[PDB]
């Protein structure tokens, strides 16, 4: 039963990746899945639900893989998987490059915003554990730190996709991550 | 030419409302209050209007950099970029369009090609700032210039993306100077940005 839901969302992933989210229709997804519109509707009422499910599959894969070191490993595995996992590659390609913030995509954008809030809470908890464990300074500005972490990671992703993958992500990401973590631990501009 | 600028801002406003892919030349002409023939005389297609907007953005930046040491000027230029991103409607709308309303589809392939040309321009300009800073001994002689440019663009693009994509939910005036100061400290001191 989970295989029928998976076939439809992967057909959605393929159509989104080719046409973008705004121009993708339910009929195209159903056609690409080789199913009827009614069969698609049985599992997913709309593009929002397909995109949201894609978000959950990405987050499930990440979570199914001390605390400050695990975070570092998680960031490194994330960028490796962007190069080796076709679903993670295409999903983030869609999110950053094929998902325009227009009124037409408002409900898809609302789903994306819900997942940004979730990443925010997960990073904030990582920082909290690192502070109590003395991996980070007691006067760390956690709010600025979260913005800093997300901006660093988003910049590398956006830059990699928008450049047409014109630089080696396997060599670049550990260096970007290493500088980021050094800044979080030591740079005074990230303190209250 | 004031007739050309009227057309470019009609394109900017329509791009900002509808996105680049869904905008048609007729809508731009209509919004500018001119005929399709009048528009085509100055701009053959959406790409060239987008290209002209890119140039106005670059002209604005260069006519302000024209106002000690080039490395300190670079700091000011970066700070001024994010300030006008928040205070100048043309710079706000254009970069909003670029990051959030310009999807990388086959339909937009020609627009994307224009953007790629201007990324190459920014890359060359950042490389020249880096070359000057090394020659002025503001940056180490063994700076990895290739990684540093990628590093600079990634830091700045990430902040812009984050600000727009979050719905401007944090204070850019207070956040960008911290980000810039850290970025420039890393370029000056961090060993990961060295060739060795």
């Amino acid at each position: 039963a989970l295989k029928t839901k998976e076939h439809l969302m992967l057909a959605a992933l393929e159509t989104f990746y080719r046409k973008g989210i705004a121009r993708t229709s339910l009929n195209e997804i159903a056609q690409a899945a080789g199913v009827t519109r009614g069969a698609l509707y049985w599992h997913f009422k709309n593009k929002e639900d397909l995109f949201d499910a894609l978000f959950q599959r990405i987050c499930d894969d990440i979570e199914n893989c001390g605390s400050w070191t695990v975070f570092r490993h998680t960031l490194l595995h994330f960028f490796e998987r962007l190069q080796s996992n076709d679903i993670h590659y295409k999903f983030h390609n869609i999110l950053f490059l094929k998902c325009e913030h227009t009124e037409q995509n408002a409900a898809v954008i609302a789903i994306a915003r819900k997942h940004q809030a979730i990443w925010r809470e997960k990073i904030t908890a990582v920082l909290t554990e690192a502070v109590e464990n003395q991996d980070l300074a007691d006067d760390l500005d956690k709010e600025t730190a979260v913005i800093f972490i997300k901006s660093t990671l988003d910049g590398l992703i956006w830059r990699w996709f928008s450049s047409g993958e014109s630089f080696d992500l396997g060599k670049t990401a550990p260096r970007i991550i290493g500088i980021m973590m050094d800044n979080l631990e030591n740079h005074p501009c990230l303190r209250r």
